[PDB]
């Protein structure tokens, strides 16, 4: 047999021979760190459980298995190997992912102190993901620090291709809202710069060490986003459903903070000339992302060219090849169809 199991947690994991000493690094898919003796290197492995169980949980494994393919830059996530224990459709259970092996997720990072330097190479290479991303025509809207990984050197991956076209889990796991823009709050039609809040979000709390946005629900996560950066203007409401134009027009109004109260020197190194310098640019980019409406929002490829950011600037990394379904996040099946559709991802 080349499979062995092993209880990691409260989860078995079964998988290929080649992985020994599994770790576990995650939970929520059940992650492990392992060695790989064919690659002689480490390894993150994800397990899937009946991923085909509802349309939620397929939806999202089968449409990354796809997307994975149709992808390829240093800032997205790339699999070694996709497998399954199982040996037949009729059998089919899980689905186990492999990935090279990072060194922390972007939580812990953005507990750190950070020199302007490093935080705006990570800046800088989620921009390079975003864009890539968006070239292959994936607006992610649901980027988070959680699904965001990094190597001791700074090297950045993202782990994740957000949301589709909904959706209910009998869980007890929390949906994290809080870096989802003000048009993925309001239900309006976005485009491209929508991930650029998200990273906005990032950057902020990066500085400030706090959720920018928190709340229970998008209602106290609305109040937190007005509170801050104030009431928007007429013409931002014009372009809300009647129906949520109403709410918004009828919360508590806000003149909002600027953006050295939201973020003052204190926050930042500014012991140098060189630091001072880069705090300006720092709360000059944080202000062209934090921004409500998204037709006054930075796009992707104006932030990639802010000064905070563009010391980094690599035609290879930015205008790198768009490659590669269709139909994909539009698709609605049954538990038997999505088992069979993940099925023959996984075996090809
Ligand atoms: C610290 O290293 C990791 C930590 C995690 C993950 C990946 C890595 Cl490389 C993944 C992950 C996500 C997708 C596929 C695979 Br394989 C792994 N999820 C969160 C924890």
């Amino acid at each position: 047999n080349q499979f062995y199991s092993v209880e990691v947690g409260d989860s078995t994991f079964t998988v290929l021979k080649r992985y020994q000493n599994l770790k576990p690094i995650g939970s929520g898919g059940i992650v492990c760190a392992a060695y790989d003796a064919v690659l002689d290197r480490n390894v993150a492995i994800k397990k899937l459980s009946r991923p085909f169980q509802n349309q939620t949980h397929a939806k999202r494994a089968y449409r990354e298995l796809v997307l994975m393919k149709c992808v390829n830059h240093k800032n997205i996530i790339s699999l070694l190997n996709v497998f399954t224990p199982q040996k037949t459709l009729e059998e089919f259970q899980d689905v186990y992912l492999v990935m090279e092996l990072m060194d922390a997720n972007l939580c812990q990072v953005i507990q750190m102190e950070l020199d302007h330097e490093r935080m705006s190479y990570l800046l800088y290479q989620m921009l390079c993901g975003i864009k890539h991303l968006h070239s292959a025509g994936i607006i992610h809207r649901d980027l988070k620090p959680s699904n965001i990984v990094v190597k001791s050197d700074c090297t950045l991956k993202i782990l994740d291709f957000g949301l589709a076209r909904t959706s209910f889990m009998m869980t007890p796991y929390v949906v994290t809202r809080y870096y989802r823009a003000p048009e993925v709050i309001l239900g309006m039609g976005y485009k491209e710069n929508v991930d650029i809040w998200s990273v906005g979000c990032i950057m902020g709390e990066m500085v400030r060490h706090k959720i920018l946005f928190p709340g229970r629900d998008y209602i106290d996560q609305w109040n937190k986003v007005i509170e801050q950066l104030g009431t928007p203007c007429p013409e931002f409401m014009k372009k809300l459903q009647p129906t949520v134009r109403n709410y918004v027009e009828n919360r508590p109004k806000y003149a909002g903070l600027t953006f050295p109260k939201l973020f003052p020197d204190s926050l930042f190194p500014a012991d140098s000339e060189h630091n001072k310098l880069k705090a300006s640019q720092a709360r000059d980019l944080l202000s062209k992302m934090l921004v409500i409406d998204p037709a006054k929002r930075i796009s992707v490829d104006d932030a990639l060219q802010h000064p905070y950011i563009n010391v980094w600037y690599d035609p290879a990394e930015v205008e790198a090849p768009p490659p590669q379904d269709k139909q994909l996040d539009e698709r609605e099946h049954t538990i038997e169809e999505w088992k069979e559709l993940i099925y023959k991802e996984v075996m090809n």
